[PDB]
């Protein structure tokens, strides 16, 4: 059951856990139980998120495996992310907030 699914310009509420290749976890929203909120497809987030999160239903989970060209490239994001790194995100969509009227 999925009456609405994510499209560009939607505001998404998401839980995530990010891991590096060696399985070590570098960030997660679950411990503080505070979902991350962003607008899809506006360039607010790394490309691998904007491209990997379309057509999603609330309640759906996805595993994203993001190569560094779609992530933080050659400079990375010190201290948690080295340059050239592949990122693994496990994500869950909690809510779609979509501007309905004009
Ligand atoms: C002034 C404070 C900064 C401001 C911080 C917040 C609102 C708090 C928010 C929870 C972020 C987290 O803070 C605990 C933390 O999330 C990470 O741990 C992480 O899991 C991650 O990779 N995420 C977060 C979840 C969405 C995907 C990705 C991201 O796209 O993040 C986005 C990101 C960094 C995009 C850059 C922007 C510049 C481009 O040039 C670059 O390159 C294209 C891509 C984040 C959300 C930015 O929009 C907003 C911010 O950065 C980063 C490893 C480090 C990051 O803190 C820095």
């Amino acid at each position: 059951h999925c009456p609405i699914k994510s499209r560009k310009g939607d505001v998404l509420h998401m839980h995530y856990t990010g891991k590096l290749e060696d399985g070590t976890e570098f960030d997660s929203s679950l411990p503080q139980n505070q979902p991350f909120v962003f607008s899809l497809g506006t360039g607010q987030v790394i490309k691998g998120w904007d491209q990997g999160l379309l057509g999603m239903c609330e309640g759906e989970k996805r595993k994203l495996v993001i190569p560094s060209e779609l992530g933080y490239g050659e400079r990375g994001a010190p201290p948690k992310i080295p340059g050239g790194a592949t990122l693994v995100f496990e994500v869950e969509l909690l809510k779609i907030e979509r501007r309905t009227e004009l």
